[PDB]
């Protein structure tokens, strides 16, 4: 089972995935890690693990379509069974989403449908929500509109800073992402009729309950 | 629980609603029926049931805003708890949608998002669909774009005419519309964050599953 991970920054989720393959919780391997930022430390995590790395700078391309195309061309050298977005700060084109339909995953730092887009933690905290979390879902063209597979809620108390809750959510992300990937790896997770299905059963709008 | 129905034609769905209130499946009453067509037989259905009727002709108004305004003014004489569109062939203005936000329902003759608008049936046959149906949803300014509450699928077999399928879908409509209205009447159905919620639970893009 070949996994290709796409990142943009630190890559703590990438690390959790790497560790899960190592323990075999995930019966597969991370074949490659792609980044749109040359600096991303995640690349360094993959490097140290003997995993291949690649970098595609948006400037070197003259259109989003041209960029994803070279991305698809590159990612495919590894014959991935699933493409995983772990902190990938770049929106993917419909062509790309199409090419990996049903096998493209992402983990959004909020309790979807709440706060699609960037700056989740802040909004959650500035709006005064008593509950925050993360959501792993199948990627569709709609910015975080795809079928939610699993969420991990996290209590929000007075006094918690933006970083406090962020580190709290992160701890959950490291738990549910590798898990969702393992479900996928065992052919227990699929998507059709734009819905997410676990063990053959339809999952609710907010993921496995 | 006061219900105000808006129609344009025969009113078979109106009748199903009327019958459901009679049996108390819906714990409420159709207080009035409005139509934008003087001929609509639905008016006679209501008439025979001892229900009040009203007609508002578009020609008698010089703008859509003026028309809905008078519509709101009239509908409100009946202090409705919910306004139900049953075959109403007229697009309502934002102000109107706003005034009945969360308490305005419609039943579209197709499996939304597929075939928003008119000519559902014909497109289904034409586009060679193996499945057709109806969708009850909360009304928002987006033409059949609001939160779908419940759909009723219907199989399509070679040999089926546009009338064969239409009559098949109608039969379903008479079943799910009164049902959805009862959910609403029991305070079990609500809309917030532009989503449909049944028994406190968020419903999928396709309605209750
Ligand atoms: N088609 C598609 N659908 C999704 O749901 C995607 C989901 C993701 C991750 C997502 C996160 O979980 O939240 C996410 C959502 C939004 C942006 C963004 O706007 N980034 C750029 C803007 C556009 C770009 O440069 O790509 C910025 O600098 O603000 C970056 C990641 C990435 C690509 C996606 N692509
Ligand atoms: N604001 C609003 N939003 C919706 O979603 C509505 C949904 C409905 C029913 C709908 C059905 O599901 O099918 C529906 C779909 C299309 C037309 C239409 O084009 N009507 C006019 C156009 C303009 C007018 O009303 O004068 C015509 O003569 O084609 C009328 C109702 C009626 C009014 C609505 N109003
Ligand atoms: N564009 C994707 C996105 O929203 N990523 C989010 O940014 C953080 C980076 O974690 P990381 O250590 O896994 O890189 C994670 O919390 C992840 O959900
Ligand atoms: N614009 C509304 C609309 O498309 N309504 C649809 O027209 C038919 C009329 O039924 P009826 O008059 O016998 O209830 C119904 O099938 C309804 O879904």
């Amino acid at each position: 089972m070949n996994i290709v991970v796409l990142i943009s920054g630190n890559g703590s989720n990438l690390q959790a995935i790497i560790d899960a393959c190592k323990t075999n919780k995930i019966k597969g391997t991370v074949r490659a890690v792609f980044s749109n930022k040359a600096d991303a430390f995640g690349l360094e995590r993959a490097r140290q693990a003997g995993i291949a790395t690649h970098t595609l700078i948006a400037s070197a391309f003259d259109s989003r379509e041209a960029y994803d195309r070279e991305l698809i061309h590159e990612i495919d050298m590894y014959a991935p069974d699933v493409v995983v977005l772990a902190g990938f700060m770049r929106i993917l084109s419909p062509a790309f989403v199409s090419h990996y339909a049903g096998r493209l995953l992402n983990i959004h730092p909020s309790l979807l449908p709440k706060y699609p887009g960037l700056h989740t933690h802040r909004q959650a905290l500035e709006n005064g929500d008593e509950e925050h979390g993360t959501s792993v879902h199948f990627v569709t063209d709609e910015l975080d509109g795809g079928p939610v597979i699993l969420q991990a809620k996290v209590p929000v108390f007075a006094g918690d800073s933006e970083d406090d809750i962020t580190a709290r959510v992160q701890t959950q992300e490291h738990a549910i992402y590798p898990l969702v990937i393992s479900w996928f790896a065992d052919g227990r997770l699929k998507m059709h009729e734009n819905a997410a299905w676990l063990d053959g059963q339809r999952l609710p709008p907010q993921g496995y309950a």
